[PDB]
């Protein structure tokens, strides 16, 4: 077993998979804290947990080579603190598979979380390493994670040098969570965090970090995490017709009340998360009680970010009259601040992955007499 | 397709609308909402303004040999592209615009960035300020047309804001600007001021009514009695969008192969990354085939023009759908109702279109 020395978790997370280890937060607690606390930050791991000692830990950079310890890292760069939400590319795939089979972790709408990241910023590291502030052309950072696949090939990834070495974009080396010391499943020590971008680049147990003329070559960002034209099926796909997946599009759900629940007549709150990618912030979140056909406008909760730095979720609610005796079917979408919108269904965004799953989320509900 | 005369609105018929990657300067289309200024260029002076920058009064001669000329082949697409669509779910204040309140060309000027430089201004600045455009078209009492964008924007080498007095190879038509006109590539056309008098570095957004009180996204449920343009953020970057240009609605087309041809294009300098083309209402999808070259990653100001030929049937009836994804990952929404608003701007649900097959 080689899944034998992964970390303890909480026993309240709903495991997609045991080993390697998948979980995310059930629906009633995601969306209770704007910071979602560490035990219940959804986790996925496609590898072993990284058993990582402290004090021998060394970050390598390859410059124009530091090798970082976990002190250096702590000591040499000014500390920088980031709030940021991550999501899978694979949140709310169980809608996909309500269409037809798709391959990949069974997500419901948990496959998010929120917290206060901690760290060096990548900029000073790579200015550190003797990397200008920019490059011509088309460069690249490269992520290399200590998770191992049998062959030996880590996890990785990479982001546009541009992304990096920008002051705004907060890419951080991060090495605590909420205050605290990063989680095992989480990276401990040091983990990539990239705001306003697909969870799957914020690489974890980084051991190394690259600059390169192209992208990474690893598996996940060459064959994996793209989205493609609903008619696309296994004997026909091809990563090289699409984009790896950066930002994400904008995205919703209802966290309250549940799918299937009898609630009871007079008032109704209803609750749920939104974010998009690129750090555009959330303008407004409609909720419809009919399944879509009229809507109302939600509370946005919380304190405004800065123009283009929007990375953490809007957390909204309404409350509504609901009568006795009737079925709702709650439906919310969301708009960010280049007024994208999410689609009505789920067919037409349809992919053999189930990733980028942002169709309007639908929430059936009885009133009770 | 003339919306408008007095004040003069038009747009291109949909039949050449995408025949070229840059359209020419007389199928442009033309959105006007004040009678178009008469500028004697000589006397033409810009006017350059705001705290920490040295005032500047640049003539027309002083604008082209002082900075470096810059190119950018941007689209502009208006708030009201598409609004036909809107006002079939329910009727919308504005003008009716079909798919080709869109136009795309290669603009020639300043940027924006040096000119600013030039008068003292810091490449950024703390806290949210913004760059306001004043035209010299007026109203009867006197306000011209005028918008602003964020500071940041205005700045950014990459955002390539131009002061622009070339339009596709050729000096600037009265109706796209005469003399000079802001080019803001990846936001909606309402910033791009044309007949540009001023340029001002403010902490606060254009006071003018089209930034305060115009083109804002509301909710479906806003309706006249209850809309108050203080809950949205003015538009600046637009959606993911498309439409089909060929064929045309209630065509009766060949039997054996069909050529279907659209655009699309996202805001922000995002590019598009495809466009799914149906042709049973939505139901099943194939790739088109994006037309042009690679803009760099951020950059992609310009339309893709598409096409995918089909095989079609001899007396059938096709409903012919796109849409289309941009490098975020954006996608448009199915209909047209839950994007509704009063206005109807930011119209950008899929475009269908219906066909019969002869004979
Ligand atoms: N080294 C390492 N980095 C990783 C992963 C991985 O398996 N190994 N998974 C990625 C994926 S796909 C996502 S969604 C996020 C999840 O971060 P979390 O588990 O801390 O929520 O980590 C990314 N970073
Ligand atoms: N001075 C001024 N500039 C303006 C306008 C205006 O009425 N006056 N209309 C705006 C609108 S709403 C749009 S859509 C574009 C259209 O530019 P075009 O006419 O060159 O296509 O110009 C913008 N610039
Ligand atoms: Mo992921
Ligand atoms: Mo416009």
């Amino acid at each position: 077993d080689p899944f034998a020395g992964d970390p303890p978790r909480h026993p309240g997370l709903r495991v997609n998979s045991q080993k390697p280890f998948n979980a995310e937060p059930p629906a009633e607690l995601l969306a209770e804290r704007f910071l979602t606390p560490n035990e219940l930050f959804f986790t996925r791991n496609h590898l072993p947990v990284p058993a990582v000692e402290p004090s021998s830990y060394r970050l390598r950079v390859d410059g124009p080579t530091l090798s970082l310890s976990l002190a250096e890292l702590r000591s040499r760069f000014p500390k920088h603190e980031v709030t940021a939400t991550l999501q899978c590319a694979g949140n709310r795939r169980s809608e996909m598979s309500r269409v037809r089979p798709v391959k990949g972790l069974p997500w419901d709408i948990g496959a998010i979380s929120t917290a206060r990241w901690g760290g060096a910023r990548l900029r000073d590291v790579l200015l550190h390493a003797g990397f200008p502030e920019e490059l011509q052309g088309e460069w690249h950072v490269c992520f290399e994670g200590l998770d191992a696949d049998p062959g030996g090939a880590p996890y990785g990834a990479s982001i546009p040098y541009g992304r990096a070495l920008s002051p705004a974009a907060d890419v951080l080396l991060a090495y605590e969570m909420n205050g605290t010391e990063l989680p095992r499943d989480h990276g401990f020590p040091v983990r990539v965090v990239v705001p306003g971008v697909v969870g799957a680049r914020s690489v974890k147990w980084l051991r190394r970090v690259a600059v390169s003329p192209d992208e990474s070559p690893s598996h996940w960002q060459q064959n994996d995490y793209k989205g493609f034209s609903p008619c696309v099926d296994w004997d026909t796909v091809d990563y090289r017709t699409a984009p790896a997946i950066q930002e994400l599009p904008v995205q919703s759900a209802v966290t309250q009340p549940r799918p299937g629940a009898a609630v009871p007549p007079g008032e109704l709150t209803v609750k749920g998360y939104a974010w998009s990618g690129g750090g555009r912030e959330v303008v407004r979140v409609d909720v419809s009680l009919d399944g879509g056909r009229t809507w109302k406008v939600a509370r946005l909760m919380g304190d405004k970010a800065p123009p283009g730095r929007a990375w953490a979720w809007a957390l909204w609610e309404l409350t509504v009259p609901v009568e006795a005796g009737t079925e709702l079917e709650i439906v919310c979408k969301a708009v960010d601040s280049s007024y994208n919108v999410q689609p009505d269904s789920v067919a037409p965004i349809w992919n053999l992955r189930g990733v980028l799953s942002t169709a309007w989320h639908r929430v059936r509900v009885s009133v009770q007499d």
